[PDB]
């Protein structure tokens, strides 16, 4: 979706941001961080609750000095007796940022070009240039060496947000990239293309596998999405279950790169286990399932797994793009 | 309702607040606006979701330093368990101000006195003496020009909050304003009188026609406010717009002026078109109304319009009630 | 349920805890509060919506200097496709504190250990020891005497937390403490064993009577909670009232003490009246109880009611808990 964003961005644009959320990070670890936000008011305008990502943004603005107005769908009616149009006119006016996470990219985009402020385009729970970011940012921070040297693959329907956006990342940075799934869950060969092209003049290994072994090869990180359609009624996920559950990531995976320093990653959420109520109802159908899905409880509660410092990561990475737009260096 | 307390304040009082506003809104614009609420906590209590008002009163807040603790219907149940009186005297011992909007007029006066500190009555959403503040502040604006000179009118229902409230706030500040309306739409003829009075020593021109190019003669501003009754099913309007479809704002109203430099004014929501929820089904029953009601998207989307720097201005009409009410000078 | 976290606290603790809520109070009142919790991030995760608690910890927390996020059901779905486990491992690296309330006393344990900061378990709503602090310091502010000297009564259901919490701590405090009820409404005994130990080697008067005038003897505080079951239709109560309407705190209840300085104190909330919605409903079925229940509104609407002072102080003792656990001195 939004990564035609992501598809303008240079190498050298990205390292930039890459560089100012490691830096953000040192200083708040250290306790050097300076506020260049202070004094500034940003709305957070939420269609759906994403308490993740809404957490994200808030500390990265108060870490900086900000204030915050959390507008969700509890607190809200935006879009019934008053147009979604007229109501971020106001609110660009006593705003110094807004920040739309839902709505669609149609509407966003209108009251934008308005604004006499920066107005983000989804830059939270969306799949956004922001998750890749957070996702380079702590494969780099992990392994210490330079980030074209750096070897991951995606696990599962290599056709969905993250698999893609995995891939045009690694063709962008020029990093060795595998995207592992079923051949018919493939992206459409003509963005295969667009990739191919950028990784030839940033010296990116991009590889598109059905076979496991073959993409597990020595990665220093191991990435997979959620693959089951929350769209669609439980009763009839059996075949999908069947095409995708070889790519699960269980322990045999993991060994499988032989590579005994490699990492897990996961933008989360994870069904991992039956803990959520979701689980529950999946596990009643599906009792195979009890121990994870895209993923094992074994991989997940294990020192492999760091999808929680990568988590973290979308707190430093919205903070360099909110100190970017709006800190005045 | 609440313009009995916009009738005990002076013409010298009124613009006392009028200043604070003005002069508080140039020193945001300029940089120059010093921090008066540093450290107070103000609880901002509604009984309806109202994102609009609430943004408004908590970006006061937070440029003259204060926090907030929004209350909406989706995170509280008051007066469902534990009394509204009992749940105000907890919170007015731990917040330096309260602002108590819906619950009706009558039980917020009752734990405003008990109150160790200031109580607002309703100072958000409701049609407030704040709201006539902010308009008048607008039209002031505007026109650079002595408000005693300033000429406007009303458009639609005269017997609604806006048009009473309008009327009442011109006869106080001795300008020029008209009434237009059906004939058996207008204030009743006592408060009429109470407002001839104030006209006399203030010297304000007041006017209730039914013809809408006599009202709209050389006004500098022509104001509307949603006239359809919304407590009320669609099915039943049709005797209603007959009535009032005259007293549309359009195009042509605005020309009736003969004057180039002219605006449009709307305390808003504004039905002008069909992207809301309402507007579809209103249109869906009347597609004569497509393209607005009180106005029309011709004059809504056009430069006569500044019903958002108005909704601005109910920010700096706020901020300045509580900076006169918490920051000692 | 949690008072296994109040019996592990020394006599000597638990003052060093009203001490600091006593001074931060002084310190508030005479404006020589310094903030010691600038720049720390709090997330509030409450299961139930719970404004007066909500509050007390939001005020605490903006006082010393920190900013906070407030989750309720409203604004989260925690449990539903993410783990509560998952989603506090990804908070905890984010926030410098977390406080979670409701979800029961399991799991809060469970993601606490992991947290690489505070975890606050129940520190809000729950008959936590914040609860028995806050009472000791109302009524050890309030008789300007030691607090060993005190003297106390509960009235009521002397088996629900209120009771079992203000004997306990009764009993770890050294007071002359009182607990009221019906004989099959007693605590179970083992655990009236366990207080009477630690009131030989503190010194406190234990005493659990039937009969109000010998509970309510020379009393500086008499204090009860709500005792009909919430749980059950209000259809089954009859018997319950029966029982209890006895250790009603009438007006004759203040007398029967023959101390005419003796205050009336209360966790709330309380039905005192027929202001609420549950009021009404009560009260349509049994109309002796439009005037209260535990409590009347005589009592309730007296100069005798320090409840509300004990409900302010719920944020001084959390305040104390904060700058304790995060303010570094």
């Amino acid at each position: 979706r939004d990564l035609l964003s992501l598809m303008h961005h240079s190498e050298r644009e990205l390292t930039y941001l890459l560089d100012m959320a490691r830096d953000l990070k040192r200083a708040k670890y250290s306790g050097t961080e300076q506020k260049h936000l202070l004094g500034k008011n940003i709305a957070l305008i939420f269609e759906k609750t994403s308490t993740r990502t809404r957490c994200a943004f808030e500390v990265a603005a108060y870490d900086q000095g900000a204030n915050v107005t959390f507008i969700g769908p509890n607190s809200s009616q935006i879009g019934y007796k008053e147009s979604m149009k007229d109501t971020a006119r106001v609110l660009s006016r006593m705003y110094d940022a807004i920040e739309y996470r839902g709505f669609g990219q149609e509407i966003v985009n209108e009251l934008a070009e308005y604004a006499d402020i920066p107005v983000f385009n989804g830059l939270t729970n969306e799949f956004h240039p922001t998750q890749m970011l957070a996702d380079v940012m702590t494969m780099r921070e992990h392994t210490d060496k330079s980030t074209h040297q750096i070897k991951y693959a995606y696990f599962g329907d290599a056709r969905n947000n993250m698999g893609r956006s995995l891939y045009l990342m690694g063709a962008k940075m020029g990093m060795d990239v595998r995207l592992c799934a079923p051949k018919d869950l493939w992206p459409e060969a003509d963005f295969l293309a667009t990739c191919a092209d950028f990784a030839k003049e940033s010296g990116a290994r991009l590889t598109i596998t059905d076979d496991v072994k073959t993409a597990a090869k020595d990665v220093d990180f191991v990435h997979t999405d959620v693959w089951v359609s929350m769209g669609e009624p439980i009763e009839s996920w059996a075949e999908r279950i069947d095409a995708l559950m070889a790519y699960q990531v269980n322990m045999d995976l993991i060994k499988a790169t032989g590579n005994p320093r490699v990492k897990f990653m996961h933008c989360l959420p994870a069904f991992h286990n039956s803990d959520t109520e979701v689980g529950k109802k999946i596990t009643e159908k599906y009792p195979q399932l009890a121990d994870g899905i895209e993923v094992t409880e074994e991989v997940f509660e294990s020192p492999y797994n760091i999808a929680f410092e990568q988590a973290e990561n979308r707190m430093h990475t919205i903070k360099a793009v909110l100190v970017s737009a709006l800190g005045n260096i």
